[PDB]
C-alpha cells in the first residue's frame, strides 16, 4: 500500500499505454494511493471484475469522498439519493428494474430510427466544413459538436435547453466545491421533472426521451422519482467528454494511419468494424470503479471487503493476450468487439449502439469528404485520465 505507482499522474495521459504495459507485466494489480484504490490492468482481470458479483457498483460515496476528502455529507443529500436510484450505481435486483424501466428508449425499432437520424446528422455536420477549408481544429469543430447534435436529434434534448444543460454537466464533470456540484445535480433534477411536464423545451418525436416519456404511465417496478434521477444521469452521460473523446481519438488514429483510411474506403467490413476498433484503441473512460463487497483475490493480491478497485478498461483494450499487436489501429482486426470501453455485463453502456452508430456515420462522412486528413501539429491531450479526451486536434484536410 506504500509502493509508488504513476497511474494517477496527469503526465501519463498523453500516452498511458507503455506505462500500463510495463506495470501489467510486473504488478497487474497494485495500489494507487491517489485513487485510494487497487488498479487492475489486465484484460482477463478487468473482464472478471466486471462479471464478479463480489464487486459492487454501489461506489458513489467511496469515489466522491475521495475527490473531496474530509468533506462528509449529511444524509439526505442529493448525491446519495441520486446514486442509490440510478442504474450506474446500484446492484441487482434494483439495478435490473431500473434498467428495464428505460427499455423503451433503446429498443431494436428505436435503433433502426436512430441509425437513419445519425447518418444524416453526421453527414450534415461534415458537409458544413467548406470543401476548400485547408485546416480545422477537429475537437471544437467536430468532436464537440456531433454529440450535441445527437443529443438533440436522437435523444430529444430540446435545442433551446442546451444553454441550461451543457455548462452544468461540464461543472459536474470538472477534473469548484462539493456544494457547487450538488447544486448543479439538483438543477438537473429540477430540469428533468419540468421537461416531462412540458415546462421546458419541446422534446422532438421518436427520440429516446420521447419514448421514455411515453412509457411513464406503465411503470411497474420503479417510481416517477426514479425516472427523474435516471434522466439526470442521462444528461450527464450525454454531455460528458466520453463521446467527444471517442470521436477525436479515432480521427487522430485515421490521420496517423492512412493505410486504414484506405481499408475503410475499400471494404464494408472495415467500415462496420470502425466504431469498435476506435473504441478499443482509446477508451474514453480509461478506468471505472468498483468496491469489494466481500474479500477477493486478484493479481496475487488480497483485496479486503470495503476497498475500492479501479478497473483499467483502457489498459485491458491494449492487452496483447487478447489483442495481438494491440498498439496497431487495425480495421481488419477480427475481435475488436471484445473491447471493454462500454464495460461488460450488468452495467454495460446503455447507449452502446447509439454511440457506435454515431461513430460509424461520422467516419463515413469524414473520410469520404476528407480522405486526406493528417495532423497539422501535435495534438494536445487533457490532464484527466479517467475521462481522457483531446483538447485540440489540429488537422490538415487536404
Ligand atoms: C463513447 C461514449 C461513451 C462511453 C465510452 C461510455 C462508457 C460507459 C462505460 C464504461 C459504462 C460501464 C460503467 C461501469 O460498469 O462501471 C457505461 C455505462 C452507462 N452508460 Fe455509457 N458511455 C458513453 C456514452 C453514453 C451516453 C451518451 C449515454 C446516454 C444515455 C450513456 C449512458 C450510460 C448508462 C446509463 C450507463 C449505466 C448502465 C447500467 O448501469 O446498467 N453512455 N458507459
Ligand atoms: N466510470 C464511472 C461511471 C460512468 C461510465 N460512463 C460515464 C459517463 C458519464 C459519467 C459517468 C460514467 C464511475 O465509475 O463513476
Amino acid at each position: 500500500m506504500t509502493v509508488p505507482s504513476p497511474l494517477a499522474d496527469p503526465s501519463i495521459v498523453p500516452d498511458p499505454y507503455p506505462v500500463y504495459a510495463d506495470l501489467a507485466q510486473r504488478r497487474p494489480v497494485h495500489w494507487v494511493e491517489r485513487l485510494n484504490a487497487w488498479a487492475v490492468l489486465t484484460y482477463a482481470d478487468c473482464a472478471a471484475g466486471l462479471k464478479d458479483p463480489r464487486l459492487t457498483a454501489d461506489r458513489g460515496t467511496e469515489v466522491l469522498a475521495a475527490k473531496f476528502p474530509g468533506q462528509p455529507l449529511p444524509p439526505d443529500n442529493i448525491f446519495h439519493r441520486w446514486t442509490k436510484n440510478v442504474v450506474m450505481y446500484t446492484d441487482p435486483p434494483l439495478h435490473d428494474a431500473l434498467r428495464r424501466s428505460v427499455r423503451a428508449g433503446f429498443t431494436r425499432a428505436a435503433h433502426q430510427h436512430y441509425d437513419q437520424v445519425l447518418q444524416k446528422v453526421a453527414h450534415d455536420l461534415v458537409a458544413s466544413i467548406p470543401a476548400g477549408a485547408t485546416e480545422i481544429d477537429a475537437v471544437p469543430a467536430l468532436a464537440a459538436e456531433l454529440p450535441v447534435r445527437s443529443a438533440v436529434h436522437a435523444f430529444g434534448v430540446p435545442e433551446e435547453d442546451l444553454g441550461f444543460l451543457i455548462p452544468r454537466v461540464n461543472t459536474i464533470m470538472t477534473y469548484v466545491t462539493q456544494e457547487i456540484i450538488l447544486e448543479k445535480l439538483t438543477d438537473l433534477h429540477t430540469y428533468a421533472s419540468e421537461l416531462l411536464q412540458g415546462m421546458r423545451g419541446k422534446v422532438l418525436p421518436d427520440t429516446v426521451i420521447a419514448r421514455l416519456a411515453a412509457a411513464q404511465d406503465g411503470l411497474t417496478e420503479t417510481t416517477p422519482e426514479q425516472t427523474v434521477h435516471q434522466l439526470a444521469l442521462v444528461f450527464i452521460a450525454l454531455f460528458a467528454p466520453t463521446t467527444p473523446g471517442s470521436l477525436s481519438s479515432g480521427t487522430l488514429a485515421f490521420a496517423r494511419n492512412p493505410r486504414q483510411v484506405e481499408r475503410f474506403l475499400a471494404d464494408q467490413a472495415c467500415v462496420d468494424n470502425t466504431a469498435n476498433e476506435v473504441l478499443r484503441y482509446n477508451a474514453s473512460n480509461q478506468f471505472t470503479w468498483r468496491v469489494a463487497a466481500k474479500d477477493v483475490e486478484m493479481g496475487g493480491v488480497r483485496i479486503e471487503a470495503g476497498q475500492t478497485l479501479a478497473l483499467f478498461l483502457g489498459s485491458a483494450n491494449r492487452d496483447a493476450n487478447m489483442f495481438e499487436r494491440p498498439n496497431d489501429f487495425d480495421l481488419d482486426r477480427p475481435n475488436s468487439a471484445r473491447h471493454l470501453s462500454f464495460g461488460q455485463g450488468v452495467h454495460a453502456c446503455l447507449a452502446a449502439q447509439l454511440i457506435s452508430l454515431q461513430l460509424k456515420w461520422f467516419y463515413v462522412a469524414l473520410l469520404n469528404r476528407f480522405p486526406g486528413i493528417r495532423t497539422a501539429g501535435e495534438p494536445i491531450w487533457n490532464e484527466n485520465l479517467e475521462f481522457r479526451s483531446l483538447r485540440s486536434l489540429p488537422l490538415s484536410l487536404r
